[PDB]
């Protein structure tokens, strides 16, 4: 078949009707019967319920449909890109802490991938120390993390506080202000599971810290390996722990997130460069970042 | 006796009747009838002429009971009365963390001080531990701190951002830089003198806690007990140390406060209250600050008004 087949079919599909859609298309409506007639032997399918005044699609008619509509879309996509390639064949190299993968990061990468066509984009999973050397050493080209940075040679900046919160089990009394929110103050002598168990500093690190700036420090604390061995944990009974928000892309059975009332229990995120960082392909990541939290109605 | 006695036969004498009495003093029938009889027995006389219905009083009893109410009517007057002889003045207490007496903090107090010439105002030195249980016990009205609280029974309010500053020698290294500013980083593998060494947490946890903020943990750390012994032992060629702008007011020989070029090298202020606070008095507190600071050129906090 051709993309003449496909344009036709979704043209009779959203007109509702064989002349209607010819009018548009600007032909007349007995050859466009039959390239439809055509495409549907060629398929041996039947598209069209027939013969409905207001035509309608069958069963496999409306799959075929929104599949049509994604793939001519996708021509529109590859003509598009193409007229935008950079000559220059280019790499960059993106550090990250493996929380970030829960919240808006991944759709930012994305993102960003179809505004340079041909760019090479290769992610490594890193903690702020290791972005931090592996900026100065060039290995990366920016870094999103969880941690300031103290360092001539480093650029950072604050994109987003995001919050922090409880996750308990279902049965947990703090439960009962699931919609109300609890003070960090109301966690001192729970069991507090921390995580990662990767090299310091990481977010346990950061726990810790928002905890220490109120003047608190909780002694009821294991630190287990990764987020999802925290709130499987919890969900079977072990304590509770503090995540960041977007954590909540993660939902178990009788596992419930409790927010934060202290305007301070945050866990802002950074972007890292280096000190004189001008790329082009630098600040269109900072662009796409931008463009992201625009459509999430975020300032900041 | 008791005035217990009195209050249930002047119910009894009331109401009439003994389980008319009982409903209102929200006791069973025979306690309140024992009791009763109990003072009768004690004062040797038939109070009451109890098997007649409703319930009266004998001659003895009637002019009983119009002592008795009497003598509880006095004893409410006397306990009210002693409330009122209670001292009439005011008093406004303070609780502030030592650091803060090299700042603002003293000229503030002066000035509440002059605009109440009748306030009886008491300052005590303690640290935002302390100071929070004091709140919520009513023993203080306000404090002044350098750390966050969590507690929902407290209100704490940013005041400003103080800077940090690096207290050295006026021979060591980093003081080469006392123009530009140094990092928290270059501060990593020196000798750091914390303080003071008072109840924790205080301005040694904060000083840590803005190092761990920036992914920063130096190892060679000494507590002394107070700034002066911070300060002095730098003097001494002992270390360096971390201290508030503020506490520049201390100038020794071939002592050199350095600046730091992080953003985040801070160490804020904090006024706490108890969350439901209202009194004009710590409103006029509030006022005081921003009235100074708005003289010093500071940014005012915000409006409580
Ligand atoms: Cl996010
Ligand atoms: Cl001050």
């Amino acid at each position: 078949m051709e993309l003449r087949h496909l344009r036709y079919f979704v043209a009779v599909v959203e007109e509702q009707s064989f002349t209607k859609a010819a009018d548009k298309l600007c032909i007349a409506q007995p050859p466009l019967s039959r390239q439809i007639q055509n495409l549907e032997e060629e398929l041996g399918i039947q598209l069209l319920e027939r013969g409905s005044r207001p035509v309608k699609t069958t069963p496999e008619g409306h799959f075929f449909y929104q599949y049509a509509i994604k793939l001519l879309s996708n021509v529109d996509q590859m003509v598009s890109m193409t007229k935008r390639i950079a000559s220059v064949e280019k790499t960059i190299r993106i550090g990250f802490v493996g929380s970030l993968l829960f919240g808006l990061l991944p759709r930012i990468i994305h993102l960003y991938r179809q505004a340079h066509p041909n760019l090479r984009i290769e992610l490594y999973e890193m903690g702020t120390k290791a972005q931090t050397e592996a900026l100065k050493e060039g290995r990366i080209d920016a870094g999103f993390g969880r941690l300031k940075i103290s360092d001539p040679a480093i650029k950072h900046t604050l994109l987003r506080n995001e919050r922090l919160m409880v996750a308990v089990h279902a049965s947990h009394p703090l439960n009962q202000m699931k919609d109300k929110g609890v003070h960090l103050n109301d966690l001192i002598d729970e069991k507090i599971l921390l995580y990662p168990s990767s090299p310091k500093p990481n977010f346990s690190t950061h726990v810790m810290n928002i905890f220490s700036d109120h003047g608190l420090e909780p002694t009821k604390i294991n630190e287990v390996r990764e987020v999802q061995l925290a709130l499987g944990l919890v969900a079977a009974g072990e304590g509770i722990s503090l995540v960041p928000a977007s954590t909540q892309s993660i939902q178990l059975f009788n596992l419930s997130y409790v927010p934060l009332l202290d305007p301070d229990a945050i866990t802002p995120i950074y972007i890292a460069v280096r000190n004189m960082e001008e790329s082009t392909y630098i600040y269109s990541l900072y662009e796409t970042i931008r463009q992201i939290y625009a459509y999430e109605g975020f300032t900041e």
